[PDB]
């Protein structure tokens, strides 16, 4: 929008707080405009918090608006560049006054240089690309902007004054110099970019955005009176009978304390304001706006020295202020206020009323809220400006009338997004009923994005929302039973599931169209079970204090903290010490030494240790870790895990320990604790050939084919290994067990990235060494100050510790299920039905997994069925006695033919039924009569 | 056709992947299956009147039931499970159950409220009013008074959310392999299922 | 707010974490409610089901 | 291995010089969460555990 | 048990104006306080040995 406004380079005026490297960070602070009509396209005003300027291939002004004679301004000089580049003064071409800095700083003229100063809540920043200058100064305030220019400029000179604040995000390269940066209101995209730390945000559902509101301040409800004025400052309270005055609920003029003298007030009058008549308070601000506490008011008047009075030691809570000089003697007023907890607040400009029908956050009566306020009906009691039905706050009175609030709907959205161009907004609240929208309470609280569909799960706008169709790729679930999908433009959809078929075949009788499945297939269900954190030895005499001595001999008051805090984690490190010893007492087991060879499983070169197995070393390589730091060099060490070395971090009281087996350095079937590959399938009673007539007689176990030849073992060889070589082609994302083991991974980083940045912060004390908060503060502030980060090291400390024990609590009993999985599942074969796996059970290996173990549960899911005719047994003779037959190893079946035959339990491939396959017994249950004499001798 | 997923103050409550009390547990596109339970996986059998009675076979109390058996179990059967209706929240074992799950999540989010209500000592609840009124650091001990006790009301709330969803991973092993091995299986255990 | 030992990006990034946890386990057990029932649908004589 | 205290900021390891000079800001980095780049009266100088 | 130090500045650090003229009182003649922000002080050059 203008000619020459430089944006690539912003960016080297960026700075966050403590050289954070490589990943993004938010940092709020007065930063420069987006508008390309704020810079110039020539003397320049304006008013603002802080300027910026650069210059292409500068005397500038700044001062309050009303200036005395003991103020504070600044301005900087520059003339033709860089024969006279730079100085910077404070003070009033007369140098009268108080004169602060002389600092050149003499800067380097470029085809590209930024820089400029901030002076919101006057934190004075003075900015350059090499170094910052911050102050604070408690008389200051500065509102105005005198900018001038040099006579002539090759490309158009330009400048800027920064009306507010900003909140951008910025991304910062290896050497900490920010190099991109998005302002969070220029547009939609970047405030849910400042929202999550992430510049280019993949696609997907990002829940609680927030709408930020104005606010409105209520500390007095009730219509407000007048007071008395001030007192008749008479002579002294002992010679002669003098008194003070209160002030409860009045609407002062704080100028009407004094005679009007002609502006001959120097000391009361603010930089902008005026007349705060409080130059001098203990404990409490000098500034005097809005509503303060009320007081009772001495009042003196007595002589001074020439011009020049002495503040009298007051209260610790009670609040001085003086007048009237200029009259040619050295008499003057002097008054305190001391604001003791009277409750009835005084103050100018009684409120007005909250205009109805707007969301605004309130506060009233010291208790803030965040709703949309309508008026009421009903008249509750005299007492109570605002009042409460349980918890919720639903009825305020205002201004003697009583106000309704019920609560904000359209506060949070949640927008699924694609991309720039195309995403949608769900309010997880707020419906949209027709007769709701076009409401008279609503008139005023609507924007154009809350004409969607009133769904079951909210608003959703600018996307659609279909429910009659399905999908079962729920890649990024919404809630509810709902699904976003991100293909095309974004839609809403119900989401699915795929359905199950139990195992548990029903005892026949009375014969029926039985149905019988034809085929199935393998199905690998593989189930991530976490068993194993790192044992941890905390020391809190040195974690919540360093080497200094001052922390220890105070640490011991607080409760008995440290003793319970290095107990807790001896005793829960030694339940995870026990009871990882009895997973491990029950995964050693007795595989032979026959070592019975496989044909076509190919089983030895993926579970087999190579010294761990080819599936988590893939597994291994397949987990992100979030970014570099003291777990990712210990979970990067113990990944690819090169021997003959530790990785067992300590860092400042905390020693991480391996457990009495760590599972993610051993292999499984490997080592001292071998898992026995074989002795799961081949049974405790060994001897059996190979893994293919281990297999046949498997699948004559579950019956789904007796005497299997080699066809059906090769078909379930290359079912076996085809689909586990899909292992390797399943990534984080839609793999259900691979989200587990991040989950893990997440929990645990985000764990200790919170146990690092307790011992960083300081927790708003002056420094994070206790000898210089020592030797820097009072005897008892020190105290304060003291008692504010070690009592916030202790809370971290004992988050991590309660983080640390349930998932103790969680890995106890998890540690009961993984034990009555491997030598029920794993070594044994379960009659259970969903124990194992979905249906059908064949075969189940583990493997290591980070923090874990992973299941690798081989199944026979059927997919084709086949409705056919199922007898319990044939008989030909109507007579009780009659020669009758049963099945043997299977179930007697027709398809809807003629005569009947012999089929296994679980799957349909009929035979003519014979001597070898048919049991003769008896007239038990009504057996079938067919009518006919057998053709079997 | 609209929802109930309460925000207030910075705490959206949403609904779970698949919640379980909007949708029924028979119907719907997660369905549940009634008779694929005792019907067994390979259907085709023809009323709940003869897989009653192959049960009863099955278990061994009565081989061959006829009509007599079956129907003595089902007035068994309605008689006994008309009978959730008359009983009340004391002397029920499991109404007492939920009722102690929705009294803790109810005592739960009334903390999380009352600690956003209540001034923790400080002179308000608006951190305005605490600036705009006190000194340049007693305004500080006064604001790490309640930032630091929003700060453990918080946290509390978070430490009990996780504690729970730890109780509730173990105890979806238990509901799943209780589900298919009682519902959709026949248990051989003792116990697990029921009495007897 | 950020002085406080990074109690704000640990609590929002555990109730996330907590929160899928909770999200692939309540799905894992609807993976295992979700059966095959029959389009035979068997009617019932007696039992008030 | 003595332990410090930079721009209010303790910490306890073993301080060795480092030559790759980053910003003229930010007296001392952080790479993630470790403290691993401090500069001391201009030059770099690199801390390991 | 480690030895510690101190490094409350860590830039190279020059030098401050003195102690003020001590002049009359600031209301009858002109009168001006002084800062100190980087400076190396000695603590006895504020006054007359
Ligand atoms: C800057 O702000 C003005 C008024 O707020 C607006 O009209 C103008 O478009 C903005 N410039 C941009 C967005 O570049
Ligand atoms: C401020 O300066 C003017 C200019 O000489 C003078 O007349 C006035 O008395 C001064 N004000 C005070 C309070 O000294
Ligand atoms: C600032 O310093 C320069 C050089 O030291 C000097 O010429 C000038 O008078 C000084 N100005 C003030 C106001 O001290
Ligand atoms: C920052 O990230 C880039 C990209 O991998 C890398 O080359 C660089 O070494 C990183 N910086 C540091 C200090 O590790
Ligand atoms: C509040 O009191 C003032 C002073 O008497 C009066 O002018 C004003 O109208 C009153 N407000 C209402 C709502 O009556
Ligand atoms: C305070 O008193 C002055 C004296 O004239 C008057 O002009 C001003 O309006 C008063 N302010 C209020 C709020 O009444
Ligand atoms: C007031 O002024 C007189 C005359 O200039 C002087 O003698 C006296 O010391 C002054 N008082 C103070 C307290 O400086
Ligand atoms: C989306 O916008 C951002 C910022 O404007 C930009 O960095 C990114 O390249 C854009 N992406 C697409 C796909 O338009
Ligand atoms: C709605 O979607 C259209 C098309 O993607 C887009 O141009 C428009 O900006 C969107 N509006 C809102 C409020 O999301
Ligand atoms: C919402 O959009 C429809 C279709 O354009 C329109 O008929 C209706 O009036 C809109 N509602 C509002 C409140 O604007
Ligand atoms: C879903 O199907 C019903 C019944 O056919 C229909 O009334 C409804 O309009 C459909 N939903 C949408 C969004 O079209
Ligand atoms: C989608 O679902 C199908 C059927 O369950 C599955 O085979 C496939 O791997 C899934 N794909 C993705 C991307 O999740
Ligand atoms: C077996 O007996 C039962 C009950 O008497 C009857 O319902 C069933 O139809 C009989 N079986 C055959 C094959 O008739
Ligand atoms: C059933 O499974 C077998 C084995 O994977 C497969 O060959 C067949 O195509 C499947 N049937 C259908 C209808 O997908
Ligand atoms: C199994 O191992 C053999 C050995 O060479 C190999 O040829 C085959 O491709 C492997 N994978 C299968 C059968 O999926
Ligand atoms: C057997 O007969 C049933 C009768 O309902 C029919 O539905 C089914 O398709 C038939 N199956 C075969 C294999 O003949
Ligand atoms: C089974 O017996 C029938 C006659 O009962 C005969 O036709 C058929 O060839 C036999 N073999 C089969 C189905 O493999
Ligand atoms: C032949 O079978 C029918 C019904 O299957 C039944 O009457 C009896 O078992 C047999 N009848 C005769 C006359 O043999
Ligand atoms: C079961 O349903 C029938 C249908 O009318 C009803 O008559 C009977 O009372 C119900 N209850 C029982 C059998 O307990
Ligand atoms: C720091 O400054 C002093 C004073 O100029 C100088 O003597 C000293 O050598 C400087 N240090 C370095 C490392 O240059
Ligand atoms: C401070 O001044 C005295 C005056 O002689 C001098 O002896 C001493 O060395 C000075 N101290 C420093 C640290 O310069």
């Amino acid at each position: 929008g203008c000619e020459s406004v430089d944006f690539n380079l912003f960016n080297t005026i960026f700075s966050t707080h403590r050289g954070l490297s490589n990943t993004t960070s938010v940092i709020t602070g007065a930063y420069p405009s987006t508008n390309k009509s704020d810079w110039s396209c020539l003397s320049g005003s304006g008013f603002g918090i802080g300027l910026y300027v650069q210059t292409p291939r500068y005397t500038i002004a700044v001062s309050p608006i009303h200036v005395t004679n003991l103020t504070w301004e600044l301005w900087i000089h520059r003339k033709w560049g860089v024969n006279s580049v730079v100085t910077v003064r404070l003070c009033r071409p007369t140098n009268a006054f108080e004169c602060l800095i002389n600092g050149s700083y003499p800067t380097h003229r470029n085809t590209g240089y930024m820089f400029g100063v901030t002076w919101y809540n006057d934190l004075v920043r003075i900015v350059f690309p090499p170094t910052v200058l911050e102050m604070q100064l408690d008389g200051l305030q500065w509102e105005r902007v005198q900018f001038n220019s040099p006579v002539n400029a090759g490309h158009a000179t330009r400048f800027n004054v920064v009306k507010d604040i900003s909140t951008v995000l910025v991304e910062t390269n290896s050497g900490g110099s920010v190099f991109r940066y998005s302002y969070c209101a220029d547009g939609f995209v970047n405030g849910l970019q400042c929202k999550l730390r992430l510049f280019d945000i993949p696609p997907g559902v990002y829940s609680n955005s927030e709408v930020e509101y104005p606010t409105a301040l209520y500390t007095v409800v009730h219509n407000m009176s007048a007071c008395p004025e001030r007192p008749d400052s008479y002579c002294g309270s002992n010679s002669c009978p003098f008194k003070r005055a209160v002030f409860s609920n009045c609407i002062v003029n704080y100028t009407t304390w004094v005679n009007p003298d002609q502006r001959d007030f120097q000391h009361l009058i603010l930089p902008n304001g005026k007349f705060n008549p409080f130059t001098e308070c203990n404990g409490l601000n000098r500034i005097v706006d809005g509503c303060v506490p009320g007081f009772v008011l001495r009042v003196g008047r007595g002589k001074a020295v020439n011009r020049t009075i002495v503040t009298p030691y007051l209260k610790p809570y009670e609040c001085f202020g003086w007048s009237w000089n200029d009259n040619q003697d050295s008499i003057y007023d002097w008054w305190i206020a001391d604001f003791v907890s009277t409750g009835a607040f005084v103050c100018e400009s009684n409120p007005e009323a909250p205009k109805t029908g707007v969301c605004v956050t309130y506060t009233v009566e010291k208790v803030t809220f965040q709703g949309v306020l309508y008026e009421s009906n009903f008249t509750f009691a005299q007492y109570y400006n605002l009042l409460y039905v349980g918890s919720q706050l639903r009825y305020v009175r205002i201004l003697g009338k009583v106000y309704e609030v019920s609560s904000c709907f359209e506060a949070s959205y949640d927008v699924l997004y694609r991309n720039n161009q195309s995403f949608g907004l769900l309010y997880r609240s707020f419906d949209c009923n027709q007769l709701h929208i076009k409401s008279a309470r609503f008139v005023d609280r609507l924007l154009p994005s809350h004409n969607g569909t009133a769904t079951v799960l909210g608003c959703l706008f600018n996307a659609s929302y279909a429910p009659n169709d399905t999908m079962v790729n729920c890649t990024n679930p919404l809630g509810d039973g709902f699904c976003a999908d991100l293909l095309g433009n974004v839609a809403v959809r119900r989401m699915t599931f795929e359905k199950h078929d139990t195992t548990y075949v029903a005892p026949v009788t009375n014969e029926r169209y039985t149905e019988m499945p034809l085929d199935h297939q393998l199905i690998l269900t593989e189930q991530f079970l976490q068993t194993t954190m790192p044992k941890f030895s905390v020391s809190c005499e040195t974690y919540i204090c360093d080497v200094s001595k001052a922390c220890k001999n105070l640490l011991f008051r607080y409760g008995g903290f440290c003793q319970k805090v290095e107990a807790d984690i001896r005793g829960a490190g030694i339940l995870l010490d026990g009871d990882v010893s009895s997973l491990y007492s029950t995964i050693a087991a007795k595989t032979s030494s026959v070592v019975p060879t496989t044909d076509r499983f190919n089983v030895s070169q993926f579970f087999l240790p190579k010294s761990r197995s080819a599936i988590e070393d893939l597994l291994f390589s397949k987990i992100e870790t979030t970014g570099p730091g003291f777990y990712g060099d210990y979970y990067n060490c113990k990944k690819n895990a090169i021997q003959d070395l530790t990785c067992a971090q300590y860092h400042n009281g905390i020693l991480v320990i391996p457990p009495i087996m760590d599972a993610e350095t051993l292999g499984m079937y490997g080592g001292i604790a071998a898992a026995s590959v074989t002795l799961g399938i081949f049974g405790g009673q060994a001897g059996m050939a190979t893994w293919s007539v281990a297999m046949a007689g498997r699948l004559n176990a579950l019956g789904v084919v007796q005497n299997a030849l080699v066809d059906d073992v090769n078909k379930l060889a290359n079912g076996f290994n085809q689909l586990t070589a899909s292992v390797s082609k399943l990534a984080l994302t839609t793999s259900s067990a691979l989200q587990a083991i991040q989950a893990v991974v997440n929990q645990n980083a985000a764990q200790v990235e919170s146990l690092v940045s307790g011992i960083t912060e300081n927790f708003g004390a002056i420094s994070t060494n206790f000898k210089v908060i020592s030797q820097r503060l009072d005897k008892l502030e020190a105290d304060v100050q003291m008692d504010r980060l070690i009592n916030g090291r202790m809370n971290v400390l004992q988050l991590f510790v309660t983080n640390y024990k349930l998932k103790i609590a969680e890995l106890r009993n998890t540690h009961r299920y993984v034990q009555s999985l491997i030598n029920e599942c794993v070594y044994a074969q379960s009659l259970r039905n969903g124990f194992c796996g979905q249906g059908l059970h064949v075969l189940s290996l583990m493997q290591n997994a980070p923090s874990g173990i992973m299941f690798f549960h081989y199944s026979l899911i059927p997919n084709n069925t086949i409705t056919v005719k199922t007898t319990p047994g044939l008989c030909e003779s109507d007579e009780l006695g009659s020669k009758c037959i049963v099945a043997k190893d299977g179930v007697l079946v027709s398809a809807n033919l003629s005569y009947w035959q012999w089929s296994p339990r679980n799957l349909y491939k009929p035979e003519n039924l014979t001597f070898a396959n048919v049991i003769a017994v008896s007239r038990g249950a009504n057996y079938t009569t067919l009518n006919k004499t057998f053709d079997i001798p």
